[PDB]
């Protein structure tokens, strides 16, 4: 059963966690107090991880706390597993440079799985992990071999179970029927601002089972043996998600418990002391129970390595059994892509005229073909997208080793859940929307560029060429709404031989996000695209044409589609005498990290004739293009037309480009 | 009650959606086939339009198209119905110009409530309508005058449900218990790639059961009769919301129903003439049948009339029983201020030290007292925004008339919602979350923006003054984030009495939404604000501190929180002899709108000496600063410190702005 150690140590992640909040003057208490239980026993007696190996292992049980307002909680809880979290580290909670930030992140501090920050993100990503659990499960587990056997777990509040990507996630994860999912729901029914009663009524349990999920509700968030029993329960429904939801009152022995005010704010001295009394609680400051210790180290350290071990062991045989898998099972989770990847990837010519989503299409065919854990899907969107594997079967819980992953029209959980891929290892994930969805999933890049995750988001549709959708399904700020954002890697392929190239930063990039932004309409292909573009799209910007002398008079800049516009200019501009450098510009960033040499090249700084053509806002442009320079873009909404007619109207022919340029000659 | 002329109008707006996608060569066919009978029966029987006034009665019942790729059954819809929908406009679909664009368009169209093409946010406006009309009804409603009694509708399909921003919003609605909200569900069972089998296997009513909805299923799709039965028992749930998921066979007729292919694409003409087999449709094409018009006229047109004259009788005699109500009513639909609103807006002097988020909580809630359509709330995050009126109540069942909102953990719904809000008319609608969190709310900003709606966004903890919370809570790049996308006005206030100004900038904006970024740290008061900010800040960027004679020898620019540093390494820079001007920049977007001359005032051309400074990403700082200007910004994710710490070593210390300016004279240019 659970002994009075078992409850000390209990006690000690609150203690610890509600003294580090005070010395911090900063950080949210009232979750580790109530959560602090059902962490213990999730922990000690059911979550199998190697402390020592960190997060090395792979078949480690997966832990997100969606709630990260509960950090205090998880660095008490990393301290006492063995994780490389100091009682000096918790002291520097929230503080300069320290490895306790205010909120989980992970690379930051040791054992952390997933940044937890913004609310119901982490929920999604550990839908994302038992996903890939259950695939790379069908991919390499033989008979006699359970090569990945592990669960997915979660601790989330009244705020994750609030927000759409996580309701998005659990009717995927219901779908999916992620057996090994165990999500624990800290329902102190109290959020930031008050009671649940004042915004949310509803019976989350009940919606849950309309997912597809198991529903436990243990109503004494107190009793660990409760919890420990709904955990068994939760791994016993091996075909359904498992929520456990623990009544808990937040702030546990705190004079303030069971009110909003123990959610965000340090207890105070009087709290903490009035908490402990509870607890009788009568240990020093930041002082771990010598029990306790012990206690963790039997429960996590010990048993822990023993698993491991004899996971390794089972490798050991596999891969004697079965060389070429195992091989493979290695190489994935290490990221190496195989070799002679891009052999067969495709190639263009000049008479060519194919839409970048189409070239994108047949890049991820050989893709896939070539790589065996890259696998992805759309929201809904695959025909549109075309980010259908075809030989491949479906994702589903009949055959978990599909590589097409249907999401549905869940952006936000898409992106979310391809983060916590990403994290799982094994896997090369793309995830498929239009450009202008971009906006539903925006927060969880955000999320995938702190977290440094190479998730490839295939991003099409990426222009008023769309056309008689209308403005709403136009993109024209979203091109910099990326750009802005630090981490992410966005490129915009100008012709297929640009759009191979792109995939191939996205399958060699290791520390970013990659947007790739593609075109519904047909993309002709460009002069030197075939030959240079490997090389010179990873540089970001490039001289698709020369000009004729060594400097050139002007400068066209541009990207995309935009960019055949250009080189038609160039000739036209010529025949009126005018010998202009047409400088295609997949990327900003790719393009801003390279030498000062390099970008002296494609923009000479000379040249103050710059003009820009592209199908979208201005913002930014000046960048590059100049105060003095002049920009064709988008400054204005969208409208439904055929799209050529709307680019027609917008300004975006040879004359008008011709008549721009002439006027800054002027 | 339903007669074969009424399937017959059934068959109308199906052949007109499905002729006007073959003439477009685009368009969705598939749902306007299949909700074609759900559609008429709620406009024909249950809807209380007047087609005659257009948008303009404000106690109409709101029908919103979730699912706008349906547009066509719209726009169909809108011609039968009596509104300026003509049969040449349905020809014109998705072509230049046209009064039939692809997707729905308000303004654009006559009687669309909502543009409504992205998924999800159409459930979400109309809940917010129905909060609207909540609201409305209890604050003018009084006995014996039913002032505000309308329902709010809106078709949806699988994909508006598989949407966060519904489930969101759904919650929100079974949690507010909006009764006379009622949503019409295409449960096709078909989605744009193919079976929801594939993707979408959940019990969608026992999930709106668990958030207090009621569900009614209709098995027959092409049952008018039972359709018409379940809106009458919506109707009556008045203590819950209500989803009518209605099966239907997507495009129904065709050889392709149920399948994906008749979801967004055209038929072909094959199919159109294999379905009008089905129907028994030997009619022309683009052709309203004699019978299906006058059915459509006697049941909408003359009803219609008379509905909105009876209120209008009624509101009459309640102008004499309550005139100052009823003139309040009219004046808050019209969006007239009233005439003091400015008058008791709070002032700050320059020995005063306070957060923008702590002044705008005091000029929220002085106009909260002059303006009673003015309301708003949170995201869960009204003590961290300072968005709550203390003198008034929350808005809940028992007093809808409250005008502070609990909006909940639903950043995206309440912007959704917002946006139904502000379209319904008759409030004005304010919506607080942290300024790092826009992009869980930033779907609907954009609606807004293209909706031309004044919605109000309180958008506190701007910087990295954030401090402890860390990189995922401390904004970076949301300001050029918004500042690139058309039809917003991003206004960030450097001070109590910029504060002000922005806000009545917001009060005043009739065509945008305005997003207001706030800061949790204290902001110390500017020199020349108590005089210049009410009628310099809606210029966007003004000199807050002039140089030391006419034309300065550098401009040092700043927006919000950085503008003090600003005007201290002016001190610091002036006592060495450099004379620079500060300007402050609270709108990029308002300074643009200005005249060329204006900006030469703010911004001389001469002048190539300048460095902005914002703690934010460098984004389009290089319009301002210029090739050889310098930037003191944040182009990377923040950390979890103390604020004041974070701000000191990423640059924002009077020392680095003065040495910054200093190496601008080192380069050659400059030299000279
Ligand atoms: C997307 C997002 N919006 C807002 C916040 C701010 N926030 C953090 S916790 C919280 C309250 C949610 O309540 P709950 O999870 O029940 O907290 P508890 O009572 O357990 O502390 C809010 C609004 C956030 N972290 N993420
Ligand atoms: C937010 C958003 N995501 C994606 C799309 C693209 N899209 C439009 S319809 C659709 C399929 C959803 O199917 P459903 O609403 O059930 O369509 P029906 O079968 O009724 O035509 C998709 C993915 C969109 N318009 N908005
Ligand atoms: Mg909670
Ligand atoms: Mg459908």
């Amino acid at each position: 059963m659970f002994d009075k150690i078992d409850q000390l140590g209990v006690n000690t992640i609150r203690t610890l966690s509600i003294e580090a909040v005070q010395k911090a003057n900063s950080g949210h208490p009232g979750l580790p107090m109530g959560a602090a239980p059902m962490a213990y026993a999730l922990w000690t007696k059911h979550l199998k991880v190697n402390p020592t190996t960190s997060k090395n292992w792979a078949d480690r049980d997966r832990f997100v706390l969606s709630a990260g307002h509960g950090s205090a909680m998880l660095y008490s809880l990393l301290h006492l597993a063995g994780y490389q979290v100091t009682i000096d580290d918790l002291k520097q909670f929230r503080q300069w440079d320290s490895k306790t930030p205010g909120h989980p992140e992970v690379h930051h501090t040791d054992g952390v799985e997933a940044t937890t920050g913004p609310l119901g993100q982490g929920i999604a990503m550990a839908v994302g992990m038992a996903m890939a659990e259950a695939h790379l499960a069908a991919t390499y587990n033989k008979e006699n071999f359970n090569v990945m056997d592990h669960y997915t777990y979660a601790i989330c509040g009244d705020g994750d179970l609030m927000e759409g990507v996580s309701q998005e996630a659990s009717s995927m994860a219901g779908h999916m029927k992620l057996g090994k999912l165990i999500v624990l729901y800290d329902s102190n029914d109290i959020s930031l601002d008050g009671p649940t009663s004042k915004a949310f009524t509803e019976n989350v349990g009940a919606r849950y089972e309309a997912y597809g999920w198991q529903h436990i509700l243990v109503k004494d968030g107190n009793d660990l043996e409760a919890i420990s029993k709904a955990i068994e329960e939760a791994k016993a429904e091996t075909d359904k998600p498992t929520l456990i939801e623990v009544k808990t009152v937040i702030g546990y022995g705190a004079p303030k418990e069971g009110t909003s005010a123990v959610h965000g704010a340090p207890l105070g001295e009087d709290g903490i002391k009035m908490a402990k009394e509870v607890y009788g609680w009568e240990y020093p400051d930041f002082t771990v129970p010598e029990e306790v210790a012990a206690r963790f180290h039997q429960t996590m350290i010990e048993e822990g390595q023993k698993a491991e071990d004899a996971w390794n062991e089972m490798f050991a045989n596999y891969k004697k059994a079965y060389p070429e898998l195992a091989q493979q099972f290695e190489d994935a989770f290490d990221g190496k892509l195989p070799e002679n990847w891009d052999a067969e990837l495709p190639t263009y010519e000049v008479g060519s005229s194919q839409a970048s989503r189409v070239s994108s299409k047949e890049v991820i065919q050989e893709l896939s073909k070539a790589i065996p854990s890259f696998w992805g899907g759309s929201a809904d969107l695959s025909g549109s997208n075309n980010t259908m594997v075809a030989a491949d079967k479906d994702f589903t819980p009949e055959h978990y080793e599909g590589r097409n992953i249907w999401f549905g029209v869940r952006e936000f959980a898409m992106a979310s859940a391809m983060n916590g891929i990403q994290l799982h290892g094994g896997t090369r994930i793309y995830g498929g929307t239009f450009f202008v969805f971009v906006d539903y999933l925006r927060p969880a890049v955000r999320l995938a560029a702190i977290q440094h995750t190479p998730v490839v988001y295939v991003l099409t549709h990426d222009s008023v060429a769309v056309g008689e959708d209308g403005p709403t399904h136009e993109p024209i700020e979203q091109l910099a709404s990326v750009r802005c954002m630090p981490g992410v890697q966005v490129i915009r392929p100008a012709d297929g031989n640009e759009t191979r190239a792109a995939w191939k930063v996205a399958m060699e990039t290791t520390d970013a996000p990659t947007i790739l932004v593609l075109s519904r309409q047909n993309l002709p292909v460009l002069p030197s695209t075939k030959e240079v573009a490997d090389e010179m799209v990873k540089k970001g910007a490039y001289v698709l044409s020369p000009s004729q002398g060594e400097t050139p008079e002007g400068i066209l800049i541009a990207t995309g589609s935009e960019v055949d516009l250009a080189v038609k200019a160039q000739k036209e501009l010529a025949e009126k005498g005018k010998d202009v450098s047409v400088v295609s510009m997949p990327s900003f960033d790719l393009f801003e990290k390279q030498s000062s040499e390099y970008k002296e090249s494609v923009l000479p700084k000379s040249v103050k004739k710059r003009v820009a053509i592209e199908a979208a806002a201005s913002f930014g442009w000046e960048r590059y293009v100049g105060t003095e320079g002049a920009t064709i873009t988008i400054d204005h909404f969208g409208a439904s037309a055929p799209g050529t007619k709307i680019l027609e109207e917008f300004g975006f022919t040879v004359e008008n480009v011709v008549n721009t340029y002439n006027q800054l000659s002027e």
